């Protein structure tokens, strides 16, 4: 039947169930290369895309998208696995195409799309090495206006003293999320650098894949999720906090694990966050 993927586990997300907290009324934007609409372990929203020649948003062509989501939101019911917040309101913002790559206006779109529909949490897991004054504008417009947006810190190791955080998650204004194993051992693979804030599951992460199925990935994109879940949580449980509170909430009450340059502050804990 079901089974819950431990990354889950790992972050304390099934305390807040049992309080009854599950991510109820709050709207996740998923900013990637669209959502499996077939797969019926997710429930989507809503969504819009932003890639030109592949205008269904509830066609992933790629998978990134669909695992992505099944681990922020995959259904509570007698199949499959189970996400962080699985009453969250799903949104499938596709900005990759089918090769896994985007243009940055296309990624831009996304996040003004998501602004102008009052999306709670954005995820991004998706990075570049090099960033631009738009990508960092439009970020920008999104936490000025009260969304918390999380990305993936990206899956560059490490290189001597230089931050190997990709942008977007190299913005002051986005959390950045690395990876762990099971062991809450950085994954050799994990970005580092000043910009990494936390850390979350990033290993054989087991979540939903088009055509109704189910997979395990590695990498700092199956990371991020669980933080986007988890800021999820938090909404579920205080409406009324701002995206400064639920930022701070994650990154004050962590559990940390070891120098900041790799650990940020450590592997977040909503149990704890969520107050
Ligand atoms: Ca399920
Ligand atoms: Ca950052």
């Amino acid at each position: 039947a079901q089974s819950v993927p431990y990354g889950v586990s790992q972050i304390k997300a099934p305390a807040l169930h049992s309080q009854g907290y599950t991510g109820s009324n709050v709207k996740v934007a998923v900013i990637d290369s669209g959502i499996d609409s077939s797969h019926p372990d997710l429930k989507v929203a809503g969504g819009a895309s932003m890639v030109p020649s592949e205008t269904n948003p509830f066609q992933d062509n790629n998978s990134h998208g669909t695992h992505v989501a099944g681990t922020v939101a995959a259904l509570n019911n007698s199949i499959g696995v189970l996400g962080v917040a699985p009453s969250a309101s799903l949104y499938a913002v596709k900005v990759l195409g089918a090769d896994g790559s985007g243009q940055y206006s296309w990624i831009i779109n996304g996040i003004e799309w998501a602004i102008a529909n009052n999306m709670d949490v954005i995820n991004m897991s998706l990075g570049g090495p090099s960033g631009s004054a738009a990508l960092k504008a439009a970020v920008d417009k999104a936490v000025a206006s009260g969304v918390v947006v999380v990305a993936a810190a990206g899956n560059e190791g490490t290189s001597g003293s230089s931050s190997t955080v990709g942008y977007p998650g190299k913005y002051p204004s986005v959390i950045a999320v690395g990876a762990v194993d099971s062991s809450n051992q950085r994954a050799s693979f994990s970005s580092v650098g000043p910009e990494l804030d936390v850390m979350a599951p990033g290993v054989s992460i087991q979540s939903t894949l088009p055509g109704n199925k189910y997979g395990a990935y590695n990498g700092t994109s199956m990371a991020s999720p669980h933080v986007a879940g988890a800021a999820a949580l938090i909404l579920s449980k205080h409406p009324n906090w701002t995206n400064t509170q639920v930022r701070s909430s994650l990154e004050n009450t962590t559990t940390k694990l070891g120098d900041s340059f790799y650990y940020g502050k450590g592997l977040i804990n909503v149990q704890a966050a969520a107050q």
